[PDB]
């Protein structure tokens, strides 16, 4: 057949539409080469381009028992010659999430504002979450060079209007996740650690203002975590045990890593913090990777020293990049989720960096942030959709 012709239904929907436009094309010499059909609250939209002999597609034929056949049961349909028109559609360079609680007019509106002013094409949006939070995801194609405005752009847009925005690239390579690491104080688990034992010597203040000093970037990650660990010089190394069973899962945390499991994630964690401590919780969780300092003891207490080597900032982006090797995971298939400027390095030594309730230091630098305290939030950002993980685990 020789020549191209596109058919558009539009209007109302209703059951059978699909069916019936292409047993009625059957009749006319018509083989398909694309066709796209949505349903967005009962608005149906179908996009068939055929090519069939210049014969037919010349006549009225086809023209009349189209229209005949459509505009009988209730919807419009238009009939165009073709011949020039793509045939299939270019991919999306870039995909941005939109997250909040609420998401007003006003913010929403003003993130295509600035992504109209750059010349970014909307290929697409629609909602992946309606709880916890609204969570809305927009396929957009850049211009070459544009992107990284685009980033600049949304950040402020995000501050001024109270929601949470991320903008990932929408490649193939890139969209193959395969591996997360979180951080454990504020991130996974609840509250500092380093408190809870400040707490047992009576030294709770102090640390933390210290201990805030530094998740913002005031402090040497080492020079801080001497002093804070050195007020804890002292406890009865039992106390050890004490903290890690008063410890709190991030809310969403075991549907966050039950979910992850299920897309084939190597899941780890990467503290600054205290590995006798994490060593309980990331064995229940079955973990894959734990980095972490030790604690000094002897005779059975806490020296307030930290046996070396630390883990200090450049140690967490180093924590990740071993564990990326020991897994197989290049480091563009690798997530990050932090909260603090402890987590910089990791973050931007990752595919994909996450600030979850970050302090700004943090919001500066990663690919993505998250205001909103559920860890669940971390799937939306990743390709899952509310609907998804409710169908999945409600099977079990
Ligand atoms: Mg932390």
């Amino acid at each position: 057949p020789k020549v191209s012709v596109l058919i558009t239904v539009t209007g109302v929907d209703q059951p059978g539409v699909t069916a019936t436009l292409f047993e009625v094309l059957s009749r006319h010499g018509v083989e398909l080469l694309n066709v796209e059909q949505v349903v967005i609250r009962h608005r149906l939209t179908l996009g068939v381009l055929v090519c069939c002999p210049a014969d037919v597609a010349d006549g009225p034929a086809l023209r009349h028992d189209v229209e005949a056949a459509i505009r009988k049961v209730g919807l419009d349909v238009s009939i165009e010659r073709s011949d020039d028109v793509p045939i299939i559609r270019e991919p999306s360079t870039h995909t941005i999430f939109v997250l909040g609680r609420p998401i007003t007019a006003a913010a929403f509106g003003a993130v295509a504002r600035e992504v109209a002013a750059l010349g970014v094409n909307i290929d697409l949006i629609r909602g992946v979450s309606d709880y916890p939070v609204i969570g809305l995801e927009l396929r957009v194609s850049v211009p070459p060079g544009a992107d990284g405005a685009l980033r600049t752009a949304l950040n402020r847009v995000s501050s001024e209007e109270h929601v949470d925005v991320a903008v990932e690239d929408y490649t193939l390579e890139r969209r193959a996740k395969r591996l997360i690491v979180f951080d454990v104080d504020s991130t996974l688990v609840q509250g500092e650690v380093i408190e809870m034992l400040a707490a047992k010597a009576g030294a709770e203040g102090q640390v933390a203002a210290i201990t805030d000093a530094a998740m913002r970037g005031e402090l040497d990650f080492a020079q801080s975590l001497q002093q804070r660990v050195a007020t804890l010089a002292g406890l009865p190394a039992t106390v050890i045990d004490e903290v890690a069973g008063q410890l709190e899962l991030m809310p969403g945390a075991r549907t966050t890593l039950r979910t992850l499991r299920r897309l084939g994630y190597a899941c780890g964690v990467v503290a600054g913090g205290f590995a006798r401590i994490i060593e309980p919780l990331a064995e229940e969780l079955m973990l894959d990777y734990v980095a972490a300092n030790e604690l000094e003891i002897v005779d059975g207490t806490l020296t307030g020293r930290v046996v070396g080597p630390i883990i200090d900032r450049a140690g967490k982006a180093t924590a990740l990049r071993e564990f990326a090797q020991r897994a197989g995971v290049p480091m563009a298939q690798t997530v990050a989720v932090g909260d603090g400027a402890n987590d910089i390095d990791m973050l931007a030594a990752a595919g994909l960096g996450i600030a979850f309730n970050a302090k700004p230091a943090l919001r500066e630098v990663a690919d993505a942030s998250l205001s909103h305290p559920y860890l669940d939030t971390v799937l939306f950002l990743l390709g899952v959709t509310r609907g998804e993980i409710e169908a999945a685990d409600a099977i079990d």
